[PDB]
């Protein structure tokens, strides 16, 4: 089977690749600050929903160790005291980039924990990663099936990662994504990704056209069905 | 490499494996009930450090839905209000013990959703089963490697499965797991295995003691150095 292949193909990875392939950079990265009322943090806490946040130090110096959001949890009795940036405040992993991946799994696993911090040789974050960035890896091409079709033509899949259905237009696509594709020659996410291509691509097959991945994810002797799509 | 070995067969089992196979068990099913106090609630779910929760009907009937953790965080603010058993009662998903493992990944990924409810034939909840009891089947033979030796003999891996040193002894080895080995003939972990088996086994052995599965992780030809167990 093909989403065996997925998988299969996915383990490979795991030893060719570096920490510096699967992290979220420093940008992309939702932290907290040691200075953050309680109040304040649920917020950044619950937009993102996470499990757990670094904390910087008080002027993007250094950051301390990570927050997961569980430890608030005690914080909430009847005979439960105030909250305080310190009980909570586990200190954190810091792993250069050329870390491999594999290696990585092993002490994720190991030590039982979720979430790293990347850096670079000189010492500057380059941003953080964690055991699921891993387990993508392995299990990302991996979605279920859709026959008629669903009003839902963007999903979130993973990270970076949205499975579209090639029947959406490049309107509606842009609109989502924000993206700048064009029309006249083509109305749909399958004529676009099929008209960079030049022929109509099988399963697996990927194009780059503005710094957006294209990836068939779903495809017939007719049509282009399913596509995934890598935010850069 | 073995651990990529490992993992690569652990993709094979998702065809061959049903959800029957991956499921926490009923009884091993930590939970909660629709008339439970905000406060006590917060117990359940901190001694158990978990995200999810299935919420029993009132008389162990039904089970209406799920509880996630997180969601009680709303509930920690100031302009916030009182928690109640409505707002956050996310209704449940059931599936039957004879689903198929892949089927679930699938479903799993693409609805964006992490526990699920398993039931028999006849209406009765056997279980229920999680996206990180289908990883493990891939990941669960992952794990660091250790030199000298650490005093740690033994280790959570996964739900049931502990990695114990084999020079662990059967008396600190019963102690632990509150099991009743026998030494004389033998007096650490490894020998007790060795015995039970009759020769020195090479890695990815198994052998049956008293229902405990032990697994040869990590052997060379004088010894067992590494066995993994799991839990009945
Ligand atoms: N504090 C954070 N900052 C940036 N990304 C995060 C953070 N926490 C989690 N993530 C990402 O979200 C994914 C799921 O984690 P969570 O949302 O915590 O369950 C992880 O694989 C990360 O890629
Ligand atoms: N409410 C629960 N009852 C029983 N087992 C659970 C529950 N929540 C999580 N688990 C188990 O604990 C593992 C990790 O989930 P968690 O502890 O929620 O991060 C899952 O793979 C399950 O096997």
């Amino acid at each position: 089977d093909e989403d065996t292949r997925d998988m299969l193909e996915g383990v490979m990875d795991i030893a060719d690749q570096r920490v510096r392939d699967i992290m979220i950079p420093r940008s992309q990265m939702i932290t907290l600050k040691r200075n953050q009322t309680l109040d304040e943090c649920l917020d950044v806490i619950i937009e993102s929903a996470h499990s757990r946040f670094p904390v910087i130090s008080e002027d993007k110096d250094h950051i301390e160790g990570i927050l997961m959001a569980k430890d608030l949890l005690p914080f909430m009795r009847s005979d439960a005291e105030a909250f305080s940036m310190d009980k909570v405040l586990r200190q954190a992993v810091v792993v250069p980039e050329s870390k491999r991946v594999d290696r990585m799994l092993k002490e994720f696993r190991s030590q039982r924990y979720h979430m790293a911090i990347v850096i670079d040789e000189f010492g500057g974050v380059s941003g953080l990663v964690t055991i699921e960035d891993i387990l993508e890896l392995i299990v990302g091409e991996i979605e279920d099936e859709y026959d008629e079709e669903d009003d839902i033509d963007f999903r979130q899949l993973s990270r970076h990662t949205w499975t579209v259905r090639a029947l959406a237009s490049i309107e509606d696509f842009n609109e989502a994504f924000g993206t700048h594709f064009s029309d006249e020659e083509v109305d749909t996410i399958g004529g676009l990704v099929m008209q960079a291509f030049g022929h109509l691509p099988a399963r697996g097959e990927t194009i780059d056209i503005d710094g957006y991945q294209f990836k068939v994810a779903m495809a017939d002797s007719r049509r282009i069905i399913q596509v995934h799509v890598k935010i850069p």
